[PDB]
């Protein structure tokens, strides 16, 4: 079995907490201050004839922890609905580069569901990756759309 631990970070309520708990519970609340009461939540997986078990660290929205030790893989989110963060992708990519290294990441747009009210411009998104040199995935936790993709993409860039 390989065990990798990941990280997600990003803003406030771009959704960290709600892809955890979709991802490795299958669920997706109307909680109102949505939290996972222990370190990690995790998924055990078969990836390119493999076992893996993929353990989800939880983090804050405090820039200067345990999450961040020995990080393997990391996700990137903003949301759909959140201009600014957006705008604090790049620093959230040096802080995991400088914390940790240069691990495999993705970043995540969350929230697509609610396109109606997007505030990024589908341009701007896909510039920001290219310049990063980051996979790219436009995700909905609440309709559970494109969340198993990125974590089977960063287990297999772990492992490959
Ligand atoms: N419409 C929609 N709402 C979502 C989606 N993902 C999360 N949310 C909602 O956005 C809110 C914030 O989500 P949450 O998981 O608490 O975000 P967070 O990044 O963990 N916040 P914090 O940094 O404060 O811990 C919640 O009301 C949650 O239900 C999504 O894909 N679509
Ligand atoms: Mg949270």
């Amino acid at each position: 079995e390989v065990a990798i631990k990941m990280v997600v970070v990003g803003n406030g309520a771009v959704g960290k907490s709600s892809m955890i708990q979709r991802y490795c519970k299958g669920i997706f609340t109307k909680d109102y201050k949505k939290t996972i009461g222990v370190d990690f939540l995790e998924r055990q997986i078969q990836v390119n004839d493999e076992d893996v078990r993929l353990m989800l660290w939880d983090t804050a929205g405090e820039f200067d922890t345990k999450a961040y030790r020995g990080a393997q893989a990391c996700v990137l989110v903003f949301s759909t609905t959140d201009r600014e963060s957006f705008e604090a992708v790049s620093s959230w990519r040096e802080k995991v580069v400088a914390e940790v290294g240069d691990i495999p990441t993705v970043l995540v747009q969350n929230k697509i569901d609610l396109l109606d009210d997007s505030c990024i411009k589908n341009e701007e998104a896909e510039a920001l990756a290219k310049r990063l040199k980051l996979r790219f995935y436009r995700t909905s936790v609440k309709e559970d759309l494109n969340v198993n993709e990125v974590f089977k993409y960063l287990a297999e860039k772990y492992l490959q």
